[PDB]
């Protein structure tokens, strides 16, 4: 075991939830921490203390009631927690982060209880150094940092939005290892367009408007430079859940001097990316081989098609070429050259083509081998879509990737149906098993972002890479795909199961940190001998640190007291 | 508004559910105290906190779960948490003590979260004083100690007992103005005879049976003493949840040496001849003048009994004419001179007289004024017993204390229904108001223990008062009793509203306090002037106080950096 | 020995004076501690910590030197500090008080290092209760207050007067076993009338003259009920070294109310009349018999002559009589009824006579049996005085109590020469033995106030006292008398030995003790069985205390890790 030696004793060491280990305490620590009967006479195992945690979580009776249950479990201990969601990644995710996370954030001011992270707001401009000596850990590798502008697809919930920073950094230590006594969750508040809760007298954070123009800009500023300044140049600085204008706008403003990435942009390029790699190995083709339709020309289109044009480019094809393999529709349309109300990233795609608004007719004109929904539209892929995909290709590669179920472009179900079982399916939430007449089962995927970003961040930090290129995110996504087996393909899985996310991000920083060493990027020195046992050695155990002082003899001449 | 000048600062001082404060830290006191950060960016009074808890609680399903959320915010906002319960005393303190706390003790090493209270096990004997040294507050006044052998009408529940100190001390502070700070809830664990318990893993106890005789004896010895001791003489020790045998030896063993009393025991004597004494008022006549038959003869029946002799005594009845008023039947019947299976103290009431085992018929020979059931034998008061009641009586007395109302020895409904509206009735659980064929709604009122132990409490401390003997109790009787208004008693109750419990606990403390200096057995110096306003200025108020440094500025000439 | 188990661990446990043992801390209390690396790595008992400041204390070449020395220990390790002083009470006596602490207070503001004590101005008006939470130790039981109006000889010193609290309660500690912890030094700085503090760069009070009148009682006021209302009417308040009028006048305005004295008039009293009462036994004869002349007419001489009275009236004589028995001889000359410049309390004693203002001729005309040297004037006991001193007594009492030894009345050598060896000899500085022609040598002894504070601190707090009767001083000067050993009379010695010291303040609170509970004046109860052995339990020891936690074991069955 890891040995921390404390200096906090009695009743204030109990109350700091990287020191509380509850009735896991022996009798031994309990009388040399100065908390015996503080506790009842009782001795647990870890495994009778997640027993105690998994009883409890089953008598409850909503998704909400089980969060804040183990939201009260991350805030009085923090390794039970950490125990809890790794005993069993795939139930806990979806309670800790999304969905349910979503229904947290709407409903943060209510149930508000024992705050978690560090809340700065724009009338902190110029004081934000002194707001993070309030914060009371100073070696900081991870940051996540929303403004609440766009949570997931509940757009504006303002200083609600706490619950996104704090989720995600969950699973960074739940899947990727990051020790999370070294994670920072961050809310920027500027205000809030959220009109609710702007009425409601029980909303937590700054009741105004947002605070736009260059002054939000240049508190942004002060944010990265108080931030780097304080823990290091090598502090991971993670965007989520700004508004599109300001996100790709703030990522290219500080990707080149600072550690940060954005995961809604970049993490949802790898790992749409990363099912397209492994679809390749069922339709047997190169990627140059590929026509892509997008629906949607947002934040997801457009990162995902910077990341397939790098990949033809990697592959050999210059980039203007490239870039005729990719078609987008926005709410306007097509995206063609000449259109009205394009902006200047959507102009890179607008190929001469007559214009069209229709998508079916779109598809029946394009003709994609690969149609990607990322326009949160449910219903949108309809049934001579699929018809279609399945007329023009052996194996239609379909990603239904909007979120939740009820907003996807089309379920397993109707997928396999109409395109007669060939079409190789994923989507951005899960759908159950699907069994076609000739009496397979398909087992779909989701492309969730929580396959790259925990690898990514514990690869970056490991190593010390000053800036994260977005080849880094190609990287990871060949990773992924090189996780998924033929036998998982002839199932119909793009991506590897969901239980083996913390094998897959070792996977993940294995891959970036041998690179870092490879090609001169890393910082930390020496390089290891063994990048494998390296980064293992940067994950963060769930079992209990030794926290005891350590104690032993001097031989008996030198050890004893002296008098006469 | 109070001072409370700390020392601490930054993330530790809010773990400590004494100094926070939560949302209504103002921004001055979150940057004076290095919090500022910490919490998102609004202020709240305290109201717009209390509607944010209620909110919370009322959406819950059970009064269980409502409990564990009092009880979370006890561990986060003392204050909050006092101003939650007295905004509605009669709402909230049936959630965090009976009936709810009895479910909360049998499942409370299920849903054992974070610890509250001090934990001593027959282990520690001769260590005593050393498990003390783990309590963060110095200053104790009143300690509330069980060994959970005897938890409500629950039995045996052993270290889930500590249910019962934590919800008693919480009404202490709610209803009698104790500070909370200076109240230590204790278990003693010296075992348990509870066969679901031993056998369950999950269990917070010592796994095995309860230690017996002198063990147990030189433990309880050791307990008071090192209490004492590090607390001092002053320091108040009340007994709860006992096994009816040990409580009374215990109380018998203590009580002349140090300052303590057992409210089980004499609570519940004090607030039966509470009733009593108020309902002389309907009757118009003597304490003297009635005939007094009681079901059961047990603690509660014996106690009832010792007290009631008192006051014929203070009404100038010699003893052995008071006793001959009282006759009592246990589970053998009519308890008479000479008849089997008697003990010491049943034997005082033995008069001459035929054996009698049938109740109704007891009640045909005795024809008793008032009939006081505490047997805990649901329905023991029948349509005959009633009926003869209401013969033998204008205005019968009938008190059905056994609790719960399942267990009641009639309704309300059905008392006043035979006894065709003349009977004067209170219970020892709430009965819904009874409207009579006349249109005149009676509302029988609760010989709730809560209107005894807060002020008897906030009495003997606030005047250092080294022993509590029996008067203090026969005196607290008259205060309730005082506090019933005429148009009250037409109504039918017999106890003053629960909603004024505050008030009542002040009377109760003020009177105490006005004998101790009279009778010069008070401790504390000098004498008051005002005693009402020395009570007043003793008990805690639900407003934070101020912790910022007190600042202030000196002339400009001493206050001057000095140089050359 | 004797446990207080800390919280603190780390650096900041040894910047803690009370925790602090440096080298004689055991290598497993420094493990546990987490202080091990902190100090070098050997383990020295107390003794050899003795001799090591011993070695550098003897090395040094002025008192003032070793005076640091001392003060710099104390403030780094209390036990050591107190062991050092108790190894030889009279070698360091004079050190850490008077006379080299007189030096100490002329420079305090140059050789200002640490602080000690609390400081109290006149600005912090209405904020003393603010002040006083600066006080690391809340267990406050003897405080030691001056304004510094008139320390020792040296006049107004304002804020530099801290070494007299500071020295004073060293003395406590040393020579009553009062509680270092427990003890706290105040100065209270109201301005100086010190013209060359007012002038120097380096004075570390308030540059300002001295508040009078209303505003100053007013303040006063408010630090009596400050500390009385902070640390409870038990504490114990002794002022030192106020100037004249202020001292008498504070002492009536508050003795009746508050556990409070002054030693510069009781204290002086008390020592002055121990040694009269011891040279009775040499006399031997009653104190009736004497007729008492003092030189001076001050705070000493009017202190001592009203104990005289008190003693004469214990005897049995009523006042107006024992008042006929003392003459006083101020600066005007012989105190006499009618006299000019005669304040009202000198009035007390003007009996009918004519005036006189020669010394010489009122000692030819007065004949006392007894001298008394209380009016600075170096030298006034002449040749002349002297020799009728013992032309007219056998045995002539002289005291030449005046300090330093430049200012006394007398020389020990001087006094033994002229009275051809036969005057009863004390004074108030020490004067080395006196060899006589015969070849004998007598031993004068000092009337050191050190004799009776410690011992009347040490029993009014023992007991509870409420208020410091002039009875005490009686009863204390009774009890030290009795310590003197006819050997020791014999020897010309009238007081017990300063390596003693200890014993005599035993002695003196056990008399305390048993009076208090004799006459129902004590307030701590229950009452001890054994004086004696109750004093003792409070006396602080030099021992070090063990700060280990307490560790033990629990059987093995209810120890053990419980698993499934
Ligand atoms: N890993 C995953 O599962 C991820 C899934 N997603 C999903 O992708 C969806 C969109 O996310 P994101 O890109 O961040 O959102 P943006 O808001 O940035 O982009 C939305 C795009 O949809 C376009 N659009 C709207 N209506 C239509 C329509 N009727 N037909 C065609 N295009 C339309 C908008 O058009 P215009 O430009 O005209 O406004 C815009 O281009 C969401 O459902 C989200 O859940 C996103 C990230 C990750
Ligand atoms: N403030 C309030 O409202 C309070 C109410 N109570 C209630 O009073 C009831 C008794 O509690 P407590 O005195 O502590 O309990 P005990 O167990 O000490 O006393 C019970 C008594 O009932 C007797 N009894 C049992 N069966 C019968 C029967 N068929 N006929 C007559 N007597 C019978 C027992 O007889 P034996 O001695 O032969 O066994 C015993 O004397 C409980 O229901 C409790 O809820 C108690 C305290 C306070
Ligand atoms: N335990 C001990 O050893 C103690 C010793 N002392 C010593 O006693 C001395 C006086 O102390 P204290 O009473 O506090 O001082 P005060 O200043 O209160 O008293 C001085 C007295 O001496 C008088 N005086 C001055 N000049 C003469 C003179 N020429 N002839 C006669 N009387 C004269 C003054 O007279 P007037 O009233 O006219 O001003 C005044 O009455 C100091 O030297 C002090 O060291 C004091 C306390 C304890
Ligand atoms: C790992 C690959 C990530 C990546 N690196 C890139 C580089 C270097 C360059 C370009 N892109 C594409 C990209 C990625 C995301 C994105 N969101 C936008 C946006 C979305 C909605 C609304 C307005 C805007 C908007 N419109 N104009 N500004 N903001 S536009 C946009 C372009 C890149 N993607
Ligand atoms: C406010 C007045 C309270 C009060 N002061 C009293 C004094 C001084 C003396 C006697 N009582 C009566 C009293 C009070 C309670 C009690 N429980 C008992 C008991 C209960 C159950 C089972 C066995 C026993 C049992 N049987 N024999 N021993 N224990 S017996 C018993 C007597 C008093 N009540
Ligand atoms: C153990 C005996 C203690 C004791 N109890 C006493 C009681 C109750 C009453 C009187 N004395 C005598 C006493 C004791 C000290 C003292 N200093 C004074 C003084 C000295 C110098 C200048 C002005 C004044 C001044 N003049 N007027 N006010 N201040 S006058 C004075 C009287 C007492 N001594
Ligand atoms: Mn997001
Ligand atoms: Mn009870
Ligand atoms: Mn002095």
């Amino acid at each position: 075991p890891r040995r921390r030696h404390t200096h906090q004793r009695g009743y204030l060491l109990t109350r700091n939830p990287h020191l509380n280990k509850d009735l896991a305490f022996t009798l031994e620590e309990r009388q040399q921490l100065n908390i015996h009967g503080l506790l009842p006479p009782s001795f647990n195992s870890q495994e009778i203390q997640v027993l105690r945690v998994v009883k409890n979580f089953e008598h409850l009776n909503s998704d909400f009631d089980r969060y804040l249950l183990l939201m009260d479990l991350q805030d009085r201990n923090e390794k039970l927690f950490y125990r809890v969601l790794t005993s069993d990644i795939e139930k806990f995710m979806p309670i800790v982060y999304t969905p349910t996370v979503g229904l947290a954030c709407q409903q943060y001011s209510l149930v508000f209880r024992k705050p978690r992270g560090l809340f700065i707001t724009i009338h902190d401009r110029g004081h934000i150094a002194s707001v993070l000596n309030a914060w009371p850990e100073d070696v900081i590798k991870a940051i996540v940092v929303t403004d609440g502008e766009r949570i997931l697809g509940l757009g504006d919930l303002g200083c609600n939005g706490m619950g996104i920073p704090v989720g995600k950094l969950a699973l960074y230590t739940a899947c990727g290892g990051m020790n999370p006594q070294e994670c920072l969750p961050v809310i920027l508040d500027v205000g809030t367009e959220n009109e609710e809760l702007l009425k409601d007298p029980l909303y937590i954070g700054l009741r105004q408007r947002r605070v736009r123009g260059s002054e939000y800009d240049d508190f942004l500023d002060e944010f990265m430079e108080a931030v780097s300044s304080k823990y290091g140049m090598n502090c991971l600085i993670q965007f989520e859940d700004f508004a599109n204008v300001n996100a790709f706008r703030l990522l290219n403003k500080y990707r080149n001097q600072y550690c940060t990435f954005n995961d809604d942009i970049q993490g949802t390029a790898s790992v749409a990316v990363a099912g397209l790699l492994a679809a390749l190995r069922i339709t047997k083709n190169k990627l140059s081989d590929q026509t892509i339709l997008f629906q949607g020309a947002g934040e997801a289109a457009l990162g995902i098609a910077h990341l397939i044009v790098m990949a033809l480019e990697k592959e050999g094809l210059p980039k203007e070429k490239a870039i005729k393999k990719i078609w987008l529709v926005d709410s306007k349309g097509l995206i063609v050259k000449g259109r009205a109300s394009l902006t200047q990233e959507k102009e890179k795609f607008a190929h001469e083509h007559e214009e069209m608004k229709n998508l079916e007719a779109i598809v029946q004109e394009i003709k994609p081998t690969a149609l990607i929904g990322v326009a949160a539209i449910g219903g949108a892929f309809s049934e001579q879509i699929l018809k279609d995909m399945a007329a023009f290709n052996e194996r239609p590669i379909i990603f239904a990737l909007s979120n939740p179920t009820s907003k996807a472009e089309c379920s397993a179900e109707q997928c396999y149906k109409i395109t007669k079982g060939r079409a190789i399916f994923a989507s951005g939430s899960p759908f159950d098993p699907v069994t076609l007449p000739n009496g397979q089962t398909l087992y779909p995927g989701q492309g969730n972002n929580s396959y790259v970003f925990p690898g990514v961040a514990l690869g970056v930090v490991a190593c010390g890479l000053r800036q994260i290129t977005d080849n880094i995110f190609l990287t990871t996504a060949e990773v992924i795909a090189q996780q998924v087996s033929d036998k998982h393909l002839e199932e119909g899985r793009l991506y590897p199961p969901l239980n083996t996310i913390r094998d897959v991000s070792l996977k993940i920083a294995e891959k970036i940190v041998k690179d870092a060493y490879q090609e001169k990027t890393a910082t930390v020195y020496p390089e290891p001998q063994n990048k494998e046992a390296f980064v293992r050695s940067q994950m963060y155990s769930t079992d209990y640190d030794q926290i005891l002082p350590d104690c032993y003899s001097w031989p008996e001449e030198v050890q004893k007291i002296q008098t006469k």
